[PDB]
């Protein structure tokens, strides 16, 4: 008696996630939910062997069935054309298929009572979200060659008066300029998820800005945001015991570092990109990150782990050696992911299912077997030896086991 | 009694004023005569004179290269009917900036008993930003609807204007914005970046996202590379240390695996200490120095990171018992001098300046500390009265270590 799943989009990737995303599927996932399954292989190979369209089809497998789950890609570099012998440098797949899909990126960290974060007392999760991977991806940068006035200008489209802001006028020598937007239509989108995230988690939800000197770029973040919650999600939010509030993120920081956490945030930073965040690499195992994106309906979720395809272990699996690979945010892709389904479906015995695969994970882990990045976290690396920890496959056999375990006590009721 | 020369000083607002001449009088005139040259940079006192008072302040760290800030308030729409003012002046610190060029750095003075956010991280990490980041150069304004946003440049010479695509709206509005940055303030910021480096010892690396500002942050780069060949580049050799770009990406996560002990210039859009995840991390801020230093090597203005401590300045009012952490502003001042002694080549007072560190850091190492250094150690929960000196208490402490010290020496 398997569990009858339902329709879900799985995303095959790169390397070492690919690896262990296989191991998830038959040690984890199949034993126990029987999926109508919608594989795409995103792998470097076939991605270039479909002209990249295989990531546009997922993107459209994903609109329909409201549910993905996607291993880590390689998103090719100039080294990894000559390495592939790729046609061309392909765009990175997490954004073709977040264009597609519109909608918002939340990552959040897996806590564990025996792993140590950053600020103690960090107890419920903190849950970020930034406005399509950041304000850098809608740049138009050039340099200044020489003295002159650089300039920004709105033309409207029926053909009323022009309007002119002056930028800078270099007077004695050259610089570098650019020029950055939104459009609302996405300003709205990033509204609408992260309102629907907070009630879907039910948490409280924060937007940051920077409004008192971008009064007019990051008022208008503020005043979409206030207009949609006022307008339409208010009621909603009172009926769980939470809020909406806008913060300056001077404030929004000096509050979150005093927290102890149980929130969502909605970041309106510059980069979005995980591994420029501080915090994020100062937990010190960006195996223990998830990622989520929700859709401005609150219907559609695409799941997957916030790391990379982890190359650099990659590569000691194919000369046979020892890997310790933390297979936790890809394990939370397939629970989050299957999670929503539930959701969506009503469906009680994946719902439990998809609950018990986090919480043994946990446990797993709390009771002390674990992969090297979490004992080093523990104990400090140097001060790390091979008896406190286990190997990727020692790993998930233990998570076989303790799944098995938990299943099974967890049916007599 | 050991003559120090002329110095450049700001009175500041509430809780720092009082932190401010509790330190000049228990740590700094007792040991030290001076030529302070004293301007009163309290709120009060900038609105009787329309601000001009700050300029003032400014142009006198010219002339004698080394100043020392107390915290001062910047007003607010509350802070303006709270003194009746004539108009919500601005940022002091940014008026001193806009005067004397320069790049401010920010360091968090560090106890062998205090955590660090990351444990491994046992020496200093120096962060300088470029000119407060490129938010305060930002120029934005609403797109009301469909219609073309396009950025523009008029050559002075008179040649053929260019014109980017930044977006065409075709569906509504939304927003817009362009930023600058003149080479010069580049230059500016990178001869800083290395001055800095070579005065406290450590090795540099730049930080840019040019993977996606290939043009803009690319041009900081370069500006780095060329400057570093041509004029600094065997004098880090000499010194044992290097410079090298990082992407941002690289950087982050190099920093936060690594044992400190590194200049870092953060080409950033936000150089606020507020909004900075590890600064406020710390626990105190009353640990966070800044010092901002000039291209040309000769001028040092040093202050404290933190603001005024209002909360703490109400209870000073009150007669409520405060726990106010003055080290931020100690440092000010050893900064200050510091940098005066090897200006005067004045080694009676280097040696003055490197005590008053020492004994600053040793009283906490000893564990007598103030409040939000306790809770640090234990958790504000877990902290009693027992565990922490008041305001008053550690400064008659470092006092009393400060004595000490000086005798010891002597001898
Ligand atoms: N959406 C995505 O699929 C996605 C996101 C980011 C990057 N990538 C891609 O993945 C490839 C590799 O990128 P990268 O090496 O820069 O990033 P990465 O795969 O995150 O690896 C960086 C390092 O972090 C540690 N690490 C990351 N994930 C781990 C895990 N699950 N368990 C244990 N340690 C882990 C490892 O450090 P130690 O080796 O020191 O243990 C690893 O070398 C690139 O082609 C990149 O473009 C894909
Ligand atoms: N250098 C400058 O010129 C500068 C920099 C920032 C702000 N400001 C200005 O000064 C005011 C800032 O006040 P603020 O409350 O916003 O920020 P703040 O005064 O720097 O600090 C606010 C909180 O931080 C803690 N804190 C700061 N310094 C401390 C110290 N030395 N010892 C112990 N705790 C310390 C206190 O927390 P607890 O209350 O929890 O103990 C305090 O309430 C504003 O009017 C602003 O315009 C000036
Ligand atoms: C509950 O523990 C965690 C939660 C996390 N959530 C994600 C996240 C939080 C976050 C919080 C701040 Cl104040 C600033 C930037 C941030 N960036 C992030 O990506 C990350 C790390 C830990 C730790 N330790
Ligand atoms: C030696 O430990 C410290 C040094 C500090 N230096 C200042 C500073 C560091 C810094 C480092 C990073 Cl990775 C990011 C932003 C940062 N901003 C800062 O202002 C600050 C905190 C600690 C701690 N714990």
């Amino acid at each position: 008696k398997k569990i009858s799943g339902g329709s879900v989009v799985e995303m095959q990737g790169d390397e070492m996630t690919r690896i262990i995303w296989e191991l998830i599927k038959e040690k984890l996932i199949f034993p126990y939910v029987e999926l109508d399954l919608h594989s795409y292989d995103l792998g470097i190979e076939n991605r270039d062997a479909t002209n990249d369209q295989v990531t546009k089809d997922a993107a459209e497998a994903i609109k329909k069935h409201n549910v993905g789950v996607k291993c880590a890609t390689i998103t090719p570099d100039e080294k990894r054309v000559e390495e592939f012998k790729l046609k061309q440098m392909w765009k990175s797949p997490n954004g073709t298929i977040r264009n597609i899909l519109g909608g918002t990126v939340f990552r959040e960290a897996i806590i564990c009572k025996n792993i140590p974060r950053l600020v103690s007392g960090w107890v419920k999760p903190i849950i970020i979200g930034h406005h399509a991977y950041g304000d850098q991806y809608r740049a138009t940068d050039f340099v200044v060659p020489g003295p002159g006035k650089v300039e920004i200008t709105y033309t409207p489209s029926d053909g009323t008066q022009k309007v002119t802001y002056l930028v800078h006028n270099f007077e004695e020598g050259g610089g570098v300029a650019m020029g950055m937007y939104n459009q609302d239509k996405s300003i709205e989108d990033f509204a609408h998820s992260s309102f629907q995230m907070a009630l879907s988690k039910g948490w409280p939800l924060y937007l940051s800005t920077k409004n008192t000197i971008l009064k007019k770029y990051d008022g208008r973040f503020k005043d979409i945001f206030q207009e949609i919650y006022d307008k339409q999600y208010k009621s909603q939010f009172e009926a769980q015991k939470i809020w909406y509030e806008h913060r300056l993120i001077d404030d929004m920081v000096a509050q979150a570092m005093k927290s102890e956490g149980g929130f969502i945030w909605a970041c309106k930073n510059y980069d979005g990109d995980v591994q420029s965040d501080s915090v994020a690499q100062g937990y010190g195992s960006l195996g223990m990150m998830t990622s989520v994106l929700v859709c401005p309906d609150g219907k559609t979720v695409e799941a997957e782990a916030a790391h990379g395809t982890v190359t650099r272990h990659y590569r000691m699996y194919q000369k046979g050696q020892e890997t310790s690979t933390n297979p936790i945010a890809s394990i939370f892709a397939w629970t989050r992911g299957l999670a929503h389904r539930a959701k969506l479906d009503n469906n009680k015995e994946l719902a439990f299912f998809a609950n018990a695969l986090e919480e043994v994970s946990i446990e797993t882990i709390e009771a002390g077997f674990m992969t090297k990045d979490l004992a080093a976290c523990i104990k400090g690396l140097p001060n790390v030896q091979r008896s406190d920890y286990l190997n990727t496959f020692e790993f998930m056999d233990k998570l076989g086991e303790n799944l098995k375990i938990k299943l099974a006590q967890a049916k007599l009721e």
